[PDB]
RNA sequence: AUUGAAAGUUCUGUUUCGAAGAAAACCCGCCUCAGAUUCAUUAU
C-alpha cells in the first residue's frame, strides 16, 4: 500500500454546489480529488465509452484538508480562502510510485474552472496499517466511533462513483467533517476505528 | 477534464443658481562720548 503527499497552494478558493437556491459544500469530495489526479493522464478527452473519463481511477483513496483560514459565502455557494494551503493525501496500490508521483504533479484544479491551485512539493512512501486509538484532522466516514468530546463535527452527504455517469444520481453516503464553521478551520479529532493508515505521524482513517 | 461542462447586471444622468470681515486708533515723553598729549634734536 503506497501513499503520496501533495502541498497545494489556492488563487482565491473552490467552489463545489450541492446536487438537488444553490447552496455549496465546505470541503471537497473524494470524487473531485480523484478526478483531479486523473486529468494527469485523460487530459484533452470529455467522453470515454458515456458517462466520464473517469470511471477507471474509481478506486483510490483520497482524502485532503485544510491548513489556513476562508470564510463560506453565498453571493451560489463559494469557499473563499485565498493563498491558502491544501494538504491532499492519496493511498492506493493500483499503479507504481512513479505513475501516482508523475500523476500527482498533473493537478491544474479542482471544482470548477476558476479553482486553479499550483503545486508546491510531494511525498512519496510506503504506508503501515493500524487498528490502535489514533488522533486525525482528515474527515471520515459517519460509521467511525468517536471517543473525544463532540464538539468541532458537521455532517454532509457524499455521493459514490456510481454519480460519474451523466442522467444518474449517485449513492448518498454521510461523512463527518471536524471543521469549525465560522471561521473556516481544522481541528484535530481522536478516533479508535479499524483500519489507519499513517503517512508520516497525522494518521489518515478510513473505517 | 472533477455536480464538472455552456453565461457581463449592461445600457442613459452638472449640487447648479447669489452674498464686501466693514467701520474707529500716535510707540511718544527726558539724555553731550566727555575730559590729557610738541614730529624736535644733527646735515655748506
Amino acid at each position: 500500500m503506497i501513499y503520496s503527499k501533495v502541498f497545494l497552494k489556492l488563487h482565491w478558493g473552490f467552489s463545489v454546489v450541492k446536487p438537488l437556491a444553490k447552496p455549496g459544500f465546505y470541503l471537497p469530495p473524494p470524487t473531485t480529488l480523484i478526478g483531479a489526479l486523473s486529468y494527469g493522464k485523460f487530459r484533452g478527452v470529455d467522453n470515454i465509452n458515456y458517462g466520464s473519463p473517469a470511471y477507471n481511477f474509481r478506486n483510490i483513496m483520497a482524502t485532503a484538508r485544510l491548513e489556513s483560514e476562508g470564510v463560506y459565502t453565498e453571493d451560489t455557494g463559494k469557499v473563499y480562502i485565498p493563498n491558502g494551503r491544501l494538504v491532499v493525501v492519496y493511498v492506493t496500490d493500483s499503479i507504481s510510485k512513479e505513475e501516482l508521483e508523475k500523476l500527482c504533479w498533473s493537478i491544474t484544479r479542482i471544482g470548477c474552472k476558476e479553482c486553479l491551485a499550483s503545486v508546491e512539493n510531494v511525498e512519496v512512501g510506503e504506508a503501515k496499517k493500524v487498528s490502535g486509538r489514533v488522533k486525525t484532522r482528515y474527515y471520515f466516514r459517519d460509521t467511525v466511533k468517536v471517543v473525544g468530546r463532540k464538539e468541532f463535527l458537521e455532517y454532509v452527504t457524499f455521493w459514490e462513483e456510481n454519480g460519474y455517469i451523466w442522467g444518474k444520481e449517485g449513492s448518498p453516503v454521510r461523512y463527518i467533517l471536524p471543521i469549525t464553521t465560522y471561521p473556516l478551520a481544522s481541528k484535530e479529532v481522536e478516533v479508535e476505528a479499524k483500519e489507519a493508515y499513517e503517512v508520516g505521524g497525522e494518521y489518515v482513517v478510513f473505517s
